[PDB]
């Protein structure tokens, strides 16, 4: 074989093998410096689980020392173990995304709880959100709580504020596998005598979810996630293993009762990128098998649809996403019967392609994942006549784009100067698949060799994580990296 299948052949055993008799392929989320700092604040505040709060110090500093995050962490880190502004600004720095003012409040919020900065001087509306994400109602919540009793005006908080973050004094793991939220919620809540009781016993379970390394994670996991996009993976290989039967089964029994998918186990939200992937899966390794969770799963994109023709994330009335509506558009092309939402989704797409032939930045920090979903879309879902015109020049011009950004090694960074990582690089392999076939030095096969070269030893891959979360802020879920590269081979051969 090529060099190219047996790199792929390598990495599907090494996949294969990590899927546990369960069905999932565990996706443990690394320590991060923002919920480490705040974990530590908090059990500083309740002078709480000394030897907890040791390990968490320690690795702030090393992480400070060694692996600094973004400005905005860092600054995070450093108010803990002791200007904002400009780290808040440089954290932000050209952040294009419909969440941009949101983030700002909540991220100077964050800084003003920990003594770095001044609350911001907006009414107290400026925290009310329409419904969303299930936590992030929360977080806006205990953000106004702390700023309500930062600035000195404590009576500001009213019964429906409190109300919003009971789900953080329950027992156990983080209510949605969230522990930012829990955390910003209890840091709320410790000024709230009539709360205080339950404060306690959860303490004991927060302290308790330190990492090896000493640091405390974003979330629990992502094996739905990552579960999903392996068994597509697998399921695009010439012979499939056998272990994606037990891999749909898991995945179908963990559906929510709207039909959908959330990240991780436990996780009771719903969203489009999981319930994307778990439909592409589905359909492949099991049409039959799953029929009834595959209409439901279609059911549950179809009435997260919004006018526009785009798909949010989460709930309808959000602001539809390029990526989320590709993503839902290729999952939905399966049924002649939705052939109108289909070309309505693939139509917003062209629509919102950039001059420079590039879509977007989401969840994920590199422009390549919005390219290959966007391309999947554009030259998977059937097109004739003048469409297939429209829709073929579009996807010539974003795999223009990654031809004309490709790095001298033959991958892709996060961005057009940055250095080249293996996720940034699959997502654009991908994309090139859809376009000629590989010619000897030719972009695709550049990629391939830079993805060849890159493979460790031991079959697996090691990446620069692309997830954010909140956006714009990193998180290293690090099972993604084989898998997404494995997808990538598989496309590709
Ligand atoms: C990769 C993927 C599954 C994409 C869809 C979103 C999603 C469910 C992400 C998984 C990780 C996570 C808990 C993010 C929360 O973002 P947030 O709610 O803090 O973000 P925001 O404040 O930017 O809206
Ligand atoms: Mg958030
Ligand atoms: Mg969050």
């Amino acid at each position: 074989a090529t060099a190219v299948v047996r790199c792929r052949t390598r990495l599907a055993r090494r996949v294969v093998a990590a899927v546990g008799p369960d069905g999932l392929l565990p996706a443990p989320c690394e320590s991060r410096v923002l919920e480490s700092a705040l974990a530590l604040a908090l059990l500083t505040e309740e002078r709480a689980e000394a030897d907890a709060t040791a390990r968490l110090t320690a690795y702030l500093r090393t992480t400070l020392r060694t692996a600094p995050p973004d400005p905005f962490q860092c600054a995070v880190a450093r108010a803990v173990l002791g200007d904002a502004g400009t780290a808040l600004d440089a954290g932000l720095d050209g952040f294009d995304h419909f969440t941009a003012g949101r983030k700002r409040l909540m991220f100077r919020t964050v800084l003003a709880a920990l003594g770095a900065t001044g609350f911001p001087a907006v009414p107290w509306e400026a925290y009310d959100t329409r419904p969303q994400q299930s936590w992030l109602h929360m977080e806006m919540k205990a953000l106004k709580v702390l700023a309500a009793h930062g600035t000195g005006h404590p009576d500001v908080v009213r019964d429906e504020d409190w109300r919003a973050l009971l789900p953080a004094l329950e027992p156990g793991p983080a209510w949605e596998c969230n522990n930012l939220a829990q955390l910003l919620a209890l840091l709320a809540l410790r000024h709230s005598p009539r709360h205080r009781p339950a404060l306690g016993d959860v303490l004991k379970h927060v302290a308790g979810r330190l990492r090896p390394d000493g640091g405390m994670p974003f979330i629990d996991g992502m094996t739905v996630f990552t579960t999903a996009a392996a068994g597509l993976a697998l399921s695009l290989l010439p012979a499939p293993p056998a272990c994606v039967t037990p891999m749909a089964d898991a995945l179908a029994l963990r559906r929510n009762p709207d039909g959908g998918y959330g990240f991780h186990s436990g996780v009771a939200q719903s969203d489009v990128e999981d319930t994307c992937y778990v439909l592409e899966f589905l359909r492949r390794a099991a049409p039959d098998r799953h029929r009834t969770a595959v209409a439901e799963a279609e059911g549950y994109l179809l009435a997260l649809r919004n006018p526009d023709g785009g798909f949010p994330t989460f709930a309808r009335g959000t602001s539809s996403e390029i990526a989320m509506t590709a993503a839902a558009a290729s999952a939905l092309a399966h049924d002649p019967d939705r052939r109108e939402e289909v070309d309505e989704a693939v139509r917003y797409v062209v629509r919102h392609q950039r001059p420079d032939g590039t879509f977007e930045r989401s969840w994920s920090r590199n422009a390549t994942n919005a390219v290959f979903r966007a391309v999947l879309a554009l030259t998977g879902v059937a097109a004739h006549g003048e469409e297939r015109r429209s829709r073929a020049r579009a996807a010539e011009r974003a795999l223009a784009h990654l031809a004309a950004t490709q790095n001298g090694d033959g991958g892709w960074g996060h961005a057009e100067a940055e250095p080249s990582d293996p996720i940034s690089t699959a997502y654009a392999v991908i994309a090139l698949a859809r376009g000629p076939r590989a010619r000897p030095g030719g972009p695709l096969d550049r990629a391939l060799a830079y993805l060849v070269e890159r493979q460790h030893p031991d079959g697996g891959y090691r990446s620069r994580p692309d997830q954010a979360g909140p956006r714009p802020l990193l998180y290293d879920v690090p099972a993604l990296a084989d898998v997404f590269v494995l997808l990538a081979l598989a496309h590709a051969t």
